[PDB]
């Protein structure tokens, strides 16, 4: 089984991924995704989750006292705490494979300038913590990144959900003046494999020369 | 002022676009986001959108006919057609800036093995097409990538290095103190400390950004 807890000030953001879980996987106890409103752990009548940054500058920083309480309740010694942030280590397919065998992921979704660093520092003294970035761009908060991480990980858990791949084709054989490459209809499967390899090579050269 | 159309066989999955800043972006009327069910452009009663690949292989490829009809209706020659795929050019902050001044983005969300290549080829004869990857991982489809792209672009619409650690009150918490320089009120020293933290975090987490091996 894998349990995923997501903590966010926008719990509705995560509701469609919850529903996208096949019933057969839930009934089999293979997966459970739970979403938690961070404001459940606020201390004041205004339900404050952020405050101005020490050292000045623009934006707001999320409060350590609120996050500390939330993680204290939700995390255990076995938890892998995932913190999506544009300042993180890169989240890659290798990461997704590694995390796919975890028993318990907690994903802490921050907003804007981030979560007070002492939250991660404190958590790391009693569980594993991973701050990660899903790409070289900035979003307004961690929620969309959490969706990407949840999907990339869970599709690698049985029954739950190099070079670039080249182009794919299906019927009809001719469409708006363009024919499917005849080699694909040749029945020469060694040649097809070689053709696909060359298409992959060319596409990787053009789009992702970093991979070579 | 921007229009974003998303085409998908799971329109329900795009409802998170109504949350947070993208929700606020539409609430203020700076952007209009519309989500379209691809099955709307099917003509059989099974509403089939995919078929086995030519040349063999696992999985299913989305049919060009259904996609062609959808894009015929939704796109114009001014449209930027965006196709999220793990095989795309990288989507980066620079891309987000570039697309932030577009009048019309159409995001085509494929499933699994993807969309027949002729859809992009055909569209490219009348509009600009960009196949892009949001990162080096594989999803089951383009929907979550669409949400990422929309959020990254919308926050830039009018209207390098890694950021280091941030702190806020209280100055001591569970016996952990905010770095003293941040409490010192010395802007020059704080600027210098933050610059150093940024470069230090970048070397550790993203050495590629500074031209070092990963
Ligand atoms: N706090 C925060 C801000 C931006 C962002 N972008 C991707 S994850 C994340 C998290
Ligand atoms: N068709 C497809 C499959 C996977 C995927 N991952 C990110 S975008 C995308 C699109």
């Amino acid at each position: 089984s894998m349990k995923i807890d997501v903590v966010t000030i926008f719990p509705e953001y995560l509701q469609p991924v919850r529903q996208s879980l096949p019933g057969k996987a839930i009934d089999a106890g293979l997966v459970d995704v739970a979403v938690h409103d961070l404001r459940r752990w606020t201390h004041d009548v205004h339900k404050s989750v952020d405050d101005s940054p020490y050292g000045g500058g623009p934006g707001m920083v999320m409060k350590p006292t609120v996050w500390g309480d939330a993680l204290d309740e939700i995390c255990t010694s076995e938890t892998l705490l995932v913190v999506p942030t544009p300042a993180g280590y890169p989240f890659t397919q290798e990461t997704a494979w590694q995390w796919s065998t975890e028993d318990h992921l907690v994903i802490a979704c921050g907003r804007y300038e981030g979560i007070d660093q002492r939250v991660a520092d404190d958590a790391a003294t009693r569980m594993r913590v991973r701050e990660v970035s899903i790409g070289d761009y900035v979003l307004n908060g961690g929620e969309a990144a959490a969706l990407v991480i949840i999907e990339a990980v869970l599709r690698l858990v049985p029954g739950v959900l190099s070079l670039l791949e080249g182009p794919s084709y299906t019927r009809p054989p001719s469409w708006r003046g363009m024919d499917v490459p005849p080699v694909l209809l040749s029945g020469d499967h060694a040649k097809i494999a070689a053709w696909r390899a060359e298409q992959s090579r060319q596409r990787t050269i053009e789009r992702r020369p970093d991979l070579l």
